[PDB]
């Protein structure tokens, strides 16, 4: 051993730590860790394999030896067996493999170390570390430790004075390298492209109408890096037609059950919005969840519904109809959201409402009649401006639709962001010095709107992925900033061009 990669030491956060078995329970507890340090207890195991695990990938590369130690405490009777395990998903066989990396027999009411070296294959990701006992023992761990042997021209610092700038990490972007340097670099938000979701963290096993269970285990890895890096999230997102399982609304908990009733269903909503927040506040309070997503693409695409139904999607599941409109006959769950967001939510954490097509006259209007409708209400804080766009300056999507919606939402009162930009080629129809334009027309008209007007701003401008590489429209349609080898495209070039030097600011401390 030499140079330490990791060491979680449980004093402010659960730095990565998610329950292994569902209904295993895992509660960070000032005084009782390592030293009368913060330490993580693991309670309610009832089989061996329950215990803890964390996901280091962010961390930890395939072919290299890493000393892994772990310090554990028990207070059952005699002695226990504690393991070490190490799993990984190897990149090129698409396996999963795991392995004990080290036992050790611990006795009753004393701290000891448990480790070992261990070298996962050079193809290995998603490294995983987890502690088990050869029992269901309740246990305490801390320390664990993995060894090894004004103002910069970057876009978070670029736009300082004006709003955050943000992307996206996902499961898989988690283990690239590449993307962890240039997101410490760039960015100063992150969005988790699927980990946040309904159907990423509700609970189904031992869920009920007043107590839906989440878990934040799918989100953690993203939530703990961006918590360590001074990385403001944008939560994604409390309400939506897609990615939410199905069981959510039915009596009894499964697919196949009953569609439930408003009142059942409100209890069902409540609970998950004040269990969401309950969970980031317990796992990750200095985590800055500086905004939500609360409610998702609600309004119809569908201009006889926008114009006969309030906007409201096609009751059912799947193929664009909405569950939310199935239970409620209407987007009345909309509001009803937001009250609950209200009332659970950080005062820091901005309430969003998020649609693509927004600038889209009857779409447009329909989104800017409910967002005003809730912002006076004091339900709502922002618009959130999907921003889907392609790489023309005219038509549906040109800058001028985007500048009249831009303007209209701001001139509600509320704030803006712009949540997950991207700026499809088209399978090459378009030119990267078109894309690039439509970047910089973009990110223009965000910094004239706030130096502007001013009653509402723009608060984060953020591209829907990374890289090129890592893009839910496909590579062909090369949408993002950064090409799949990592490195700057003319949009890139086009949006560092925006801001004088003079007004560039603290990327960490945006204003
Ligand atoms: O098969 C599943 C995929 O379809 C899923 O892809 C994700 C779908 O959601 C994408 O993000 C949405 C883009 O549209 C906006 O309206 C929403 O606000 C966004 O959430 C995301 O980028 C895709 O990865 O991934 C999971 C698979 O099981």
């Amino acid at each position: 051993a030499d140079y330490e990669v990791v060491h979680d030491t449980f004093e402010v956060n659960f730095d990565g730590w998610c329950n292994l078995g569902v209904d295993t329970y895992l509660t960070a507890v000032e005084n009782e860790g390592n030293n009368g340090t913060r330490g993580m207890m693991v309670i309610n195991r009832s089989s061996a394999s329950d215990g803890a695990y964390s996901e280091k990938g962010f961390y930890l590369d395939g072919g290299v030896e890493y000393k892994y130690s772990v310090f554990v405490k028990h207070n059952g009777t005699g002695t226990e067996t504690f393991k070490l395990s190490v799993s990984y998903l190897d990149s090129e066989t698409e396996e999963e493999n795991k392995e004990v990396i080290a036992t050790k027999d611990v006795v009753a009411g004393e701290w000891t170390e448990i480790s070992a070296k261990y070298k996962a294959p050079k193809t290995a990701v998603n490294i995983t570390l987890s502690i088990t006992t050869d029992s269901t023992v309740d246990f305490i761990f801390d320390d664990v430790t993995i060894t090894r042997k004004a103002a910069n021209a970057v876009l978070k610092d670029m736009y300082a004075n004006y709003f955050r700038v943000g992307s996206v990490l996902n499961s898989g972007t988690v283990n690239n390298s590449s993307i962890k340097a240039l997101i410490l670099r760039e960015f100063n938000s992150i969005t988790c492209e699927n980990e946040m979701k309904p159907d990423a963290t509700l609970v189904q096993s031992g869920s009920t109408n007043t107590n839906i269970r989440v878990s934040l285990n799918r989100a953690a890895s993203i939530l703990n890096f961006c918590a360590q890096n001074n990385i403001a999230v944008r939560g994604h997102t409390l309400v939506w037609h897609s990615q939410t399982p199905q069981w959510f609304f039915k009596d009894n908990f499964q697919d196949n059950g009953n569609w439930v009733s408003q009142s059942v269903m409100d209890q069902r909503l409540e609970s998950y919005i004040k269990n969401m927040f309950a969970e980031i506040q317990r796992q990750y309070p200095s985590l800055n969840l500086y905004a939500y997503d609360v409610v998702n693409a609600a309004v119809s695409d569908d201009a006889n519904r926008t114009r006969y139904y309030g906007g409201a999607r096609e009751p059912g599941y799947g193929n664009g109809r909405s569950p939310w409109v199935q239970i409620y006959g209407d987007n009345k769950f909309i509001e009803k959201a937001f009250t609950y967001a209200r009332k659970y939510a950080p005062a820091n954490c901005k309430l969003y409402y998020n649609d693509y097509n927004e600038y889209w006259d009857h779409k447009r209007d329909c989104i800017a009649s409910i967002c005003a409708n809730l912002y006076n209400k004091g339900l709502l804080d922002g618009v959130g401006m999907q921003s889907h766009i392609n790489a023309d300056m005219n038509g549906f999507s040109g800058i001028q639709n985007y500048k009249a919606a831009l303007q209209k939402y701001i001139n509600i009162g509320c704030d803006v962001q712009i949540t997950e930009l991207d700026i499809s080629t088209e399978n090459g129809k378009f030119s990267l010095q078109q894309q690039a334009d439509k970047y910089k027309a973009v990110f223009q008209a965000a910094v004239d709107i706030n130096r502007t007007s001013s009653k509402g701003k723009v608060t984060a401008v953020c591209v829907w992925g990374p890289n090129d590489a890592n893009t839910w429209l496909g590579s062909q349609n090369a949408p993002l900033l950064f090409n799949a080898n990592n490195q700057p495209k003319p949009a890139y070039n086009a949006v560092a061009s925006i801001i004088p030097q003079s007004e560039w600011g603290d990327g960490n401390n945006p204003a």
